[PDB]
């Protein structure tokens, strides 16, 4: 007579338990190697040999209980066998795992991915990009931030009238203007998590897409990159239905219903990005599916001035005006990425980038 | 000499027994983790650790009978082994499961889905949308409600003359007018259940479609979304037979016979939705397969007035007339979804949406 807690692979606290188990690797006869390397120079690579507990029956001595944990071997099922019937030690283990895991993810952003029909983490947590480091047009980031915050802070008003509690944003513009960078900065600012979804995958279907959109982690953003490339439309729409034009078992109607239909879930934010606004079917970007659409474009006077004052702090304000005037006189349109590269050429050299502005 | 009740996966009361078993999880040596999370803020996520009984041979103490329940492990078969030959405990268990399950589904709508050749539930029951929250044209929802109620309440008249006891409705219009929302509201009002069916699935055939249409749950609605996209027609029909145009092993004649043929079942309601009424073959929408067809269109004066008086309750009636007049003068055609979004911009701000009506 014992208690055999069974936690299979498909669990939210799976990573938390794995992290705690790696933390409590002491007193474990079976091990797995945990070496990592940091090269410095001269062929002297630092070693960091450690011990991940192997998928075995290691006996743990938590609170003097001789707890036995077994991880099997692609299907995985972790087991926490104990003595008697207490259930308190399980709660303590879960709480300690939560305390340890959330401590690790502090000041970072966790990136998930779509594996099969489920979300799994993708690498170590990434360092968040400061929001002010991304410079957009005057009064554009503030509007999006305010709209998202208002949507988050008013759930009652949605329920009191019956509208589904959902939202969606679309960003479009020329290549190299700040779409992905702004999305990353916003995710870092809002302390959310990014879920990456590809519509051209070879293992995605309508039912799997609906399940993925239904089981998305809480306090997270869903990102759809280049929705146009997954469905040719417009000129085709005048003659025949919208073909899928790719590899994967997906249909236009399935995606349309999944984004906003009858079985769509609640409390979800979806971001979409494209480079050809005119290649998107009108039914896809109608209100209800895309509440706010914004255009990010080429540089302007204020944007160039802010970029200059950001890359060379401490300089006099006249230099920024000189740089902006010269850039806008020498060329008409320019992308922020090109300006960033040109600045990267002249590292820590103010008044040097104000002279060699020949980039026609 | 015992009694071994066997209930495989393909049963209607399967969910009821699973819910009862989760209710009676006490005195079970083997367990499975039942933790859920509700984020609040500051990285403080509430834990709800519980215990779903694992697929094991847990010994239950219902009525002091030492009942043994075993769930195997994709094929599933639940077993209720008991002592002697009584069969009374089985009646009591089924009745308690029914009492518990129907208690949970109160005021909600259950959404089913097509898995293989059987209907299975899809997530938690969803909150029902009030019917008055969806505003359609004058005297349109009432007609459909009355027709459906008349069909439900008169089975004798159908039998006494020999007509098959079936019905079907079709809704068509511009994208973003209220088709799906009205269907959801009607399903909530009628205390029915929604079954989602996709005609472009990669595992659908004529025999499977017939089986699914024959085994649909009682007191339920069958929904076919975007029937046009599954069969190109019209201009093709003038030259060659109807092609399927997609992925899946289905034919036009198979669908036509399944909807209304010789083997079609009785007491079934089917809803169909499309955006291009002119792309549907005449044989598909003939009487007998689609009894009532209705058109949902753009906004009108009364619809706009009702929407305004719904989103801002307590306002004077003149404001609604002013808003309707200004909207209809500034623009001719406008979808209700755009009106909903424009109202969503001005939250709790009457007399503000009556001034900034520039949405051309
Ligand atoms: N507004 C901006 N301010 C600062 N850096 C920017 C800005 N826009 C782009 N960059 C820089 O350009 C590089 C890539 O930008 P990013 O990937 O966000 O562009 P994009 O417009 O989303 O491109 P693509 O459409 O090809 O995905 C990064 O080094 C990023 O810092
Ligand atoms: N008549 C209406 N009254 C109130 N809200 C409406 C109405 N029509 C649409 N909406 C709102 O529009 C949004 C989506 O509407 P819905 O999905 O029902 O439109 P649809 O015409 O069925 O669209 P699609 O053809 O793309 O499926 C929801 O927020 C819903 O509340
Ligand atoms: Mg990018
Ligand atoms: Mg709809």
């Amino acid at each position: 007579y014992m208690i055999t807690l069974e936690v299979p692979a498909r669990d939210r606290s799976y990573a938390w338990l794995l992290s705690w188990l790696t933390r409590h690797s002491t007193r474990t006869q079976h091990l797995s190697v945990e070496t990592s390397y940091l090269q410095h120079e001269s062929g002297r690579i630092s070693t960091k040999f450690e011990f991940i507990p192997s998928p075995g029956n290691h006996f743990i001595w938590y609170q003097g209980k001789w707890i036995r944990v077994e991880r099997n071997r692609p299907w995985e099922s972790v087991t926490f066998t104990a003595l008697g019937t207490d259930r308190k030690v399980f709660f303590n283990i879960l709480e300690e795992a939560r305390a340890l895991a959330l401590q690790q993810e502090e000041g970072k952003t966790v990136m998930y991915t779509a594996v099969g029909s489920e979300w799994r983490t993708f690498g170590y947590p990434r360092r968040r990009r400061p929001l002010d480091s991304v410079v957009l047009q005057q009064g554009l980031a503030d509007r999006i931030v305010k709209d998202i915050r208002e949507f988050i802070d008013n759930p009652k008003w949605y329920i009191d009238r019956g509208i589904p509690y959902r939202r969606g944003y679309l960003l479009y513009g020329p290549p190299g203007c700040g779409k992905s960078s702004f999305i990353t900065a916003l995710a870092g600012e809002l302390e959310h998590s990014i879920c990456l979804l590809s519509l051209t995958d070879s293992s995605l279907s309508d039912d799997r897409l609906n399940h993925l959109l239904s089981v998305a982690p809480q306090q997270s953003l869903v990102l759809l990159e280049d929705v146009d490339a997954a469905f040719l439309s417009r000129d085709l729409a005048v003659e025949n239905p919208i073909k899928y034009q790719g590899l994967g078992r997906l249909t236009f109607s399935g995606l349309l219903n999944a984004l906003d239909g009858v079985a769509s879930t609640e409390a979800r934010i979806v971001f979409m990005t494209t480079n050809y606004i005119d290649r998107l079917d009108p039914a896809l970007i109608r209100p209800g599916r895309v509440d706010l659409k914004e255009y990010v474009g080429y540089c302007s006077h204020w944007q160039l001035t802010q970029m200059f004052q950001r890359f060379y702090p401490g300089q006099a304000p006249s230099l920024a005006e000189n740089f902006a005037e010269h850039v806008l006189k020498a060329t008409s349109e320019i992308s922020p990425a090109q300006v960033q590269g040109y600045f990267m050429l002249y590292k820590n050299d103010p008044m040097g980038a104000v002279h060699n502005i020949e980039s026609l």
